[PDB]
């Protein structure tokens, strides 16, 4: 219940109404700091807390793979909130109009939301802040250490963010107090899929390319995945994290992006488990440093998805190599269907198209080749963002924009050997990947 997790967006006349928690990023009932704070404020006001979720008009920019995963978890979430006598309301439309009307209609007393440094979340905040008079609060329920508390500026590298984050771990890494009780979605899903059906990803015979049996949605499935990762996969994480032929990753990203499981709950469970110190240190670096530095990248850089947020050395190196003749130039549709001359690159595209989750190691290869085979670094940014946000189940996430900015613009990275086209950006060759893992085995799986 650390008060540093709370931030004030707009002070106003405190109403004597039910506390409305605006759920956006953390779609879960257990281990939610935003949901717990709203219940704590509700009790002090002798008012009942409620949960609201907004189904926005931007869902048609993605695919059914993300829509179904999110809505199915919300169906489970509604039942869980009903266990604690917490009514959940789902609105369709723009949050600026829907949240303002719901607050006025329900005579809400306090408004609470979860933290998201993305631009579209900031867009909805400005509209809502201009249409309400009740107090507005936001809570970092996604990071172990609050985004504004870990660092007050943009961090240039991970070796400067790591000591800052670990110095606050004894304060913010704590257990979750219980959510004490308050003392149709199937129809929306049906019409949504009907609107997204014309743009469904299909192969030649019109069979759907997506396979939805790899990651089942819901808060329940995330816990079983977490338990299976610790017992079965945590020991070999340090030595097999970069081998895509083996499914040794944790597979928590689709659940983490939608907030179906708390990352802090993962850290708390991993810290107790007795495993290889090397593997535990490698996993904690990914879920604590790189995950939360990604939120830091989106929170302190308004242009996190543009060439303007690259480091100065990368901008100068890429600019000096703009006129360099590219070995090949593929358009967006050739990249979408895996029509390149690198069977390793396409093999990643098939895995992304069929499973919605490309391996972490091949994700770096995938994003850097788009830089090599595009007209400008800016057009590489657009294609990488477009492909990642359309087909990744964990897409439209600060991890994506920071991850893409890492591969193409060398954000949170250092300069390497000067090359053509790519300049000083870290290079990854087809020769180097064969020396690290069985490339042919990865290719044959995704053909
Ligand atoms: C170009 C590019 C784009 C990416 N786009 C996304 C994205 O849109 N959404 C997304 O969630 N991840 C993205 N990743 C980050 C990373 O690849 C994934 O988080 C990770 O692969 C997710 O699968 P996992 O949980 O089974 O891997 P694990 O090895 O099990 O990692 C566990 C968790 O640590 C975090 N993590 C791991 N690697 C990174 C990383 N490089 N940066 C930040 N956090 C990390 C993730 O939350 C991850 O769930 C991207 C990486 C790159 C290089």
């Amino acid at each position: 219940m650390n008060p540093k997790r709370i931030r004030a967006l707009k002070s106003g006349k405190q109403g004597d109404g039910p506390v409305v928690y605006w759920m956006s990023r953390d779609q879960r009932a257990e281990d939610n700091w935003a949901l717990l704070f709203s219940r704590a404020i509700a009790k002090e006001a002798n008012v009942p807390v409620v949960v609201v979720f907004c189904l926005t008009d931007e869902f048609l920019e993605a695919g059914i793979r993300q829509y179904e995963f999110m809505l199915k978890g919300l169906q489970e979430l509604e039942v869980s909130l009903s266990r604690k006598k917490i009514p959940s309301f789902f609105l369709r439309g723009d949050p600026g109009e829907k949240i303002s009307r719901f607050v006025k209609d329900y005579n809400a007393g306090t408004l609470v939301t979860d933290f998201s440094p993305l631009r579209i979340k900031n867009q909805w905040i400005e509209k809502v802040i201009s249409g309400i008079s009740i107090p507005f609060f936001e809570v970092d329920a996604h990071n172990v250490v609050p985004c504004w508390e870990a660092s007050q500026k943009h961090e240039y590298a991970a070796h400067t963010f790591r000591p800052k984050l670990y110095a606050l771990l004894p304060e913010f890494l704590e257990e979750f107090p219980e959510l004490e009780p308050n003392s149709t979605l199937s129809d929306v899903l049906e019409t949504g899929v009907k609107a997204l059906l014309p743009e469904r990803a299909l192969l030649k015979n019109k069979d759907p390319l997506f396979e939805p049996w790899h990651f089942e949605p819901g808060e329940k499935a995330a816990k079983k995945v977490m338990e299976s990762f610790i017992a079965d996969r945590l020991d070999s994480y340090g030595a097999l994290r970069n081998d895509p032929t083996k499914n040794m990753l944790s597979n928590l990203s689709p659940y983490l992006h939608f907030g179906q499981i708390s990352s802090q709950r993962v850290v708390l469970e991993v810290e107790k488990a007795e495993s290889n110190p090397g593997s535990k240190k490698a996993f904690l670096d990914e879920i604590l440093i790189w995950k939360e530095i990604s939120d830091n990248f989106c929170y302190y850089n308004p242009g996190y998805d543009g060439f303007e947020s690259f480091p100065s050395w990368a901008k100068e190196s890429l600019n000096a190599h703009r006129n360099d003749v590219r070995s090949h130039i593929y358009t967006l549709e050739e990249f979408e269907a895996g029509k390149t001359h690198d069977p390793l690159w396409n093999a990643s595209q098939m895995e992304l198209l069929s499973t919605g989750k490309m391996h972490g190691y091949t994700r770096m290869y995938w994003a850097k080749k788009i830089l090599e085979w595009s007209e400008s670094p800016e057009k590489a940014l657009e294609i990488a963002i477009c492909l990642n946000d359309r087909y990744e189940l964990d897409g439209r996430d600060p991890n994506g924009y920071a991850g893409i900015a890492w591969s193409i613009g060398g954000v949170h990275d250092r300069a390497w050997g000067e090359r053509e086209v790519t300049g000083k950006i870290r290079y990854m060759s087809y020769e180097g990947c064969k020396r690290k893992f069985d490339v042919k085995l990865y290719i044959e799986k995704y053909s």
